[PDB]
């Protein structure tokens, strides 16, 4: 899988995939994509200059798993990195917790290398994740109005 194509409810997100680096997680990611596990997912956690994570059928935060059912591991490149904004990582709960759940950056976040896989990278629709940070979020982040993956596309 070369890249991929997130069609929201705010526009679309085209990402390109680190294939050759991250197999495991691109298969995660591929798999889950095709077999429409992302479709409805809602953005639930946004953060204004941070990110906007998504992934989790449940909705809840905690929700979401691996292909392979139990959670797998991270897959570190020194070349693969957050020094650049709109970069697509795993979200985890500390080494080796990937589940379903990702996440885009919208500012360079150097402090989350080695600390979560980097998978991809969005080559268009970076404003259409600018949109999505900028919306009225609760206290707990999850935007007040809902925003929702409709479809991923897989190249």
């Amino acid at each position: 899988p070369k890249s991929a194509i997130i069609y929201t409810t705010m526009g679309d997100i085209h990402i390109s995939l680190f294939y050759k680096e991250c197999k495991k997680t691109v298969q995660n990611f591929s798999v889950h994509s095709i077999n429409g596990y992302y479709n409805n997912c809602i953005f639930h956690r946004v953060i204004k200059h941070f990110m906007v994570q998504t992934g989790d059928p449940s909705g809840d935060g905690t929700g979401g798993e691996s292909i392979w059912g139990n959670e797998f591991e991270d897959e570190f490149f020194d070349h693969l990195n957050h020094s650049k904004p709109f970069m697509v990582s795993m979200a985890n709960c500390g080494p080796n917790t990937n589940g379903s759940q990702f996440f885009i950056t919208t500012v360079p976040c150097p402090w989350l290398d080695f600390k979560h896989t980097v998978f991809g990278k969005v080559t268009q629709g970076s404003k259409i994740v600018l949109d999505i940070e900028k919306v009225r979020t609760d206290k707990r982040d999850k935007p007040l109005e809902d925003i929702k993956i409709l479809n991923i596309k897989i190249n």
